């Protein structure tokens, strides 16, 4: 059943991928060579070609992502080649360096070697590569809330945090063979930040508020032709809101509308004032105003509406499906001035794709 | 078939509804009744604690609706004895004198005689009794967009309209017999209208918008137990978002924010500005001050998810499985600051409930 299960996916994928870059008449030749690989040793290897293309095929099947009308120009970084625990810190640390640009942020994703028998060859712990720490003690909350099971983890592995509100997390891996994960600190000089400030309003800096310039979720498995590489970390640029009205809004992350609304000088008493509306705009605001000042690539929620829509057109025109999860591509703040809010969408799974896996903590 | 669809939802409804008010052991005489006046008649007629009940359920089952916490408190008024065009226009008038109640809102429900073979006894063509009338002519844009459809339709049987923004369009239905429905004038005593004002910027009055007060649904049916209410208006007080972050925002209906943006004194030149965003909430605080300050019942989107909250928990404690349609729960402004954004709902279809029906015009 298992192997049956890779050659049926196997097929459908090389059908499709080989389609797409023009190389039909080379399918049947390397089906077969497939089938005799799967027969002889339990799985199969892609090509170069193959694993790119399907890493981009997986971004743009990514129903819940906004910004794939980029789906065809991610980079993508082939590390299947990596057997030592110093190899993952290195490439993980070059992932870091390339995406980052200096700002001029570059979608990049890094690929490892994949399961095996469901055996996972690296199996990374950290949710982005890139986050902040949290802690939770005696009425104590410091740092980000969402870390705090993570956090909690690796100090039991010997790392301690400085326990600021913004600790960088290290990175967090454990490989084949291994019991416990091991643990390497970030090098600052590696990792872009963001003060916060806002275009009008001087008080907005009394706040204190950063966040980090590149998201890299590294805990999602990549799904493509059948094999699971279940370490692949990717990342794109930031859209503001993401930032602005979730992570340094939500009551359960950073939960900071009430300091918002006293710096900005408007009460927090009424709902009727919609002081919360209020603070969430400008917090807003002053995310996408200080991303740009100092030249880190970040997209706002019109603009990257319109991207979309731009994508939905590209899929048309190239007949292809379209999918997707209204529930998570309506942005978090105005969502009825986008399209997106006004229109349904088929939430159905096309693979390639990247899927949730199990964490290894908790 | 028809009358097997007739008796198996008689019987659902009867047992649910006199389990709720406890009166569980006439259920057995009752459903007798019901069996033997379906045989003979091919219908049955509700009690009028049925009917009151089944509108009130009705109501409760409404899964876009985040007003639901106060279903047990809804106004039904019987109607079931109209027979003449006269009796249906005073009724409607009727309808909106009380419901207004001088300013503090009575959810209401006004249930007129149901289809017998799915004949109707009376079709309104009002979607709600008041509204705006919407034209378009040569380019020219005037009015409600979403109205240009029946506006056209009234215009046909001799209405005409001033051609204001703000033309209340007259009632109008159709009597079973009658080809042609008939149309009345709105008298504007019976109509609150509300000037939308800013708290802090006075040069908000420029932009000369108003509202009505009373939304008041008239295009929907209303089934319980098999009964197909077609023709049963009802109506609650606005949530803010309704009026300032759609009527008058939508592109596609009275498209105010590049407007609102330049009295506010705020740039509409960049995305990345958010002026469409501070635009709505600005515009959205003016609805809600405007509304309290006449002395309209009105509720702002987080008093609302609040409320909602309470009828969440009601739920849960009455044992009632809870059932809700996500998409419309989040308010459009701001949704992430609501707890219904973070939690997900069964969309299930539980009856009594109200319908959408075709239109007689289009
Ligand atoms: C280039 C800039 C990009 C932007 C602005 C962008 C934007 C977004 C946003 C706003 C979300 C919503 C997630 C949330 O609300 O927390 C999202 C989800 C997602 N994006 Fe993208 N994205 C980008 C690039 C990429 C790339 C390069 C990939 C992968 C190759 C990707 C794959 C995904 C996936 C898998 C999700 C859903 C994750 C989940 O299920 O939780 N995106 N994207
Ligand atoms: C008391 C104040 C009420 C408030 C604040 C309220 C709020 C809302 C809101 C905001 C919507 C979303 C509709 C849209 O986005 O266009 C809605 C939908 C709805 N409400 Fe209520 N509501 C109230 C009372 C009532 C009453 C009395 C009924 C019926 C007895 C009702 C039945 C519905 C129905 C059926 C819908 C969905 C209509 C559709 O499918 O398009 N509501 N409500
Ligand atoms: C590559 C990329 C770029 C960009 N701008 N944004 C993203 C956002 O993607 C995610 C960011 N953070 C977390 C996740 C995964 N969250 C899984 C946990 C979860 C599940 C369901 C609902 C929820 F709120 C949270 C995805 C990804
Ligand atoms: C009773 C009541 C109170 C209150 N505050 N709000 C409401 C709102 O209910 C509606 C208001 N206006 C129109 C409708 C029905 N719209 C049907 C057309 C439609 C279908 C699907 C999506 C859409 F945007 C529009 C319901 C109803
Ligand atoms: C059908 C499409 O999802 C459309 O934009 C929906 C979204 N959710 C909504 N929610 C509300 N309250 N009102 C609406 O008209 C809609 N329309
Ligand atoms: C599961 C529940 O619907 C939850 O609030 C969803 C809603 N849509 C979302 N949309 C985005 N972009 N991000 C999220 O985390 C969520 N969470
Ligand atoms: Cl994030
Ligand atoms: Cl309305």
């Amino acid at each position: 059943e298992e192997k049956e299960i890779l050659w049926n996916e196997a097929k459908a994928f090389i059908a499709a991928c080989y389609q797409e870059l023009g190389k039909a008449a080379e399918v049947k030749d390397r089906l077969a060579d497939i089938k005799s690989e799967i027969d002889l040793t339990g799985s199969y290897v892609h090509t170069k070609e193959e694993l790119e293309h399907g890493a981009k095929m997986a971004w743009r099947n990514s129903n819940r992502c906004i910004g794939r009308l980029f789906w065809n120009s991610l980079n993508v970084i082939d590390r299947r080649d990596v057997r030592t625990k110093e190899e993952v810190r290195d490439a993980l640390f070059h992932h870091i360096e390339t995406a980052t640009n200096n700002g001029k942020i570059r979608p990049t994703i890094t690929i490892f070697p994949p399961e095996e028998k469901g055996e996972k060859q690296v199996e990374i712990w950290n949710h982005q590569l890139i986050r902040y720490a949290g802690y939770e003690s005696d009425g104590e909350r410091i740092g980000d809330p969402a870390s705090c099971s993570l956090t909690a983890a690796c100090e039991e592995l010997g790392w301690r945090g400085e326990r600021t509100d913004f600790d960088l997390l290290p990175l967090i891996f454990r490989m084949k063979g291994d019991e416990q994960p091991v643990w390497y600190e970030l090098p600052r000089s590696l990792v872009i930040e963001v003060p916060i400030t806002h275009p009008d309003i001087e008080a907005f800096s009394d706040l204190e508020l950063k966040w980090y310039g590149v998201p890299i979720i590294s805990d999602m498995k990549l799904e493509v032709g059948g094999i699971h590489y279940n370490a692949a970390p990717f990342n794109g640029w930031y859209m503001g809101t993401e930032i602005g009205a979730r992570n340094l809004a939500d009551e359960k992350r950073y939960d900071k509308l009430k300091k918002v609304a006293s710096v900005i000088g408007i009460a927090a008493d009424y709902n009727t004032d919609l002081w919360k509306d209020q603070a969430l705009v400008e917090l807003n605001k002053a995310v996408l105003h200080s991303y740009k000042k100092q030249g880190v690539s970040i997209v706002d929620h019109h603009t990257a509406a319109s991207q979309f829509k731009r994508f939905e057109e590209q899929a048309e025109e190239a007949g292809r499906k379209l999918t997707g999860d209204w529930t998570w591509l309506i942005p978090p703040i105005s969502p009825a001035a986008t399209h997106i809010f006004h229109r349904s969408y088929d939430n159905s799974i096309v693979k390639p794709n990247y899927f949730y896996q199990d964490k290894p903590y908790e």
